[PDB]
């Protein structure tokens, strides 16, 4: 009578990463992909004989910056003489070109020159996204669910479409990325009365705060507020100059001019940070580098929230605006909800924690994998087409 029906998926696509899911037996799965990883790095590398997706891109930067593209979600839906896009420009290794005021990258790729405009690279990203959800469910996906940031306009909203088109998916709807999250809580499903929601997003390179009310399941957002110069990365650089001081004083040599021995000391503080989250010390054990010298030290957690401490405060200000803006008292919020892996730091939920006079955190949903989860549950929702019973 009636096959069944493929699932459908749930895509984040992120700045730095991206994440997939499907809902499926009452419950969402997230995906990893062919290297175990429940999140692909947003990143497309170009060669003489391949294009690379994700962590196979990634892994390969350090010598092939100039091919390598990221960040092609802060070009997308964007003109070329948008002053973000022009101050963007600055601090990336690939190429960005003018065609008709609208931003293309330029790589060489396959023993050509060749431009591509934002939405192109978003569609490898999904390709790739595409790929690891067929690989797990053994058949050709169709349908998905994409989420973008709520501050995104039309175009941008247009252009994510697009991308999506180019990879061949149905796209079922674009759906905010703080709405993604509540959803993943199921913060839609608690019936009568309104409900003030707060979604703390604090990524890669930026910090989105989001204030939205649900009534009945319609969700509204009251408020938006964040800083484009606070993530992940500025926690990562402060470990770097830390111990490039600390080389200094133990072996008296500067190290800051050799790019490799950087790399592998920042490549290495990242780890140390991501380890900080869950022990009270971390180890730091790099052989040979620098002028053959092993650099084997320690940080503890204390001193590494001393470092970053000015940063984490500065997560509140946003916060406060956000509930000026919304007209909102903190007493007046009913679920605070964290997105990005930055907020596993437990200085950062003490301190909002502190901020909201002790209340509880939603954080049981890995904060990296909430919007691809609540996205995974919109699109099941989306393909149903049940007919009414007499
Ligand atoms: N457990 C973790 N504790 C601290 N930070 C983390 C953790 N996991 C992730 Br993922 N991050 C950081 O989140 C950002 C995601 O773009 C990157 O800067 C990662 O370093
Ligand atoms: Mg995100």
């Amino acid at each position: 009578g009636s096959m069944a029906k493929a699932a459908a998926i749930g895509i984040d696509l992120g700045t730095t990463y991206s994440c997939v899911g499907v809902f499926q037996h009452g419950k969402v799965e997230i995906i990893a992909n062919d290297q175990g990883n429940r999140t692909t790095p947003s990143y497309v590398a170009f060669t003489d004989t391949e294009r690379l997706i994700g962590d196979a891109a990634k892994n390969q930067v350090a010598l092939n910056p100039q091919n390598t593209v990221f960040d092609a979600k802060r070009l997308i839906g964007r003109k070329f003489g948008d002053p973000v896009v022009q101050s963007d420009m600055k601090h990336w290794p690939f190429q960005v070109i003018n065609d008709g005021d609208k931003p293309k990258v330029q790589v060489s790729y396959k023993g050509e020159t060749k431009a591509f405009y934002p939405e192109e690279i978003s569609s490898m990203v999904l390709t790739k996204m595409k790929e690891i959800a067929e690989a797990y469910l053994g058949y050709p996906v169709t349908n998905a669910v994409i989420t973008v940031p709520a501050y995104f306009n039309d175009s941008q909203r247009q252009a994510t479409k697009d991308a999506g088109v180019i990879a061949g998916l149905n796209v079922l709807r674009i759906i905010n990325e703080p709405t993604a999250a509540a959803i993943a809580y199921g913060l839609d499903r608690t019936g009568k009365g309104e409900r003030n929601v707060l979604i703390f997003d604090l990524g890669g390179g930026t910090f989105d705060v989001s204030i939205l009310t649900i009534d009945d399941g319609i969700f509204e957002v009251k408020a938006t507020a964040g800083d484009t110069h606070l993530g992940g990365e500025d926690f990562d650089n402060r470990l770097v100059n830390h111990f490039v001081e600390e080389f200094k004083r133990k072996h008296k040599k500067d190290i800051s001019q050799n790019k490799r021995a950087v790399r592998r000391l920042r490549t290495a503080c990242e780890r140390a940070k991501r380890t900080l989250s869950s022990s009270t010390q971390a180890s730091l054990e790099i052989d040979s580098l620098f002028e053959g010298i092993d650099f084997y030290t320690s940080i503890t957690r204390a001193r590494f929230e001393e470092l970053c401490s000015d940063l984490f405060r500065s997560t509140l200000e946003p916060v406060e605006k956000a509930l000026r803006d919304a007209k909102l008292d903190k007493a007046q919020i009913h679920d605070l909800v964290l997105v990005g892996g930055s907020t596993r730091i437990p200085k950062v939920q003490k301190l909002l924690q502190d901020f909201f006079n002790g209340r509880d955190l939603n954080k049981s949903i890995n904060p990296d994998e909430a919007v691809a989860y609540g996205a995974a549950v919109q699109a099941a929702i989306l393909i149903k087409s049940t007919r009414a019973a007499a």
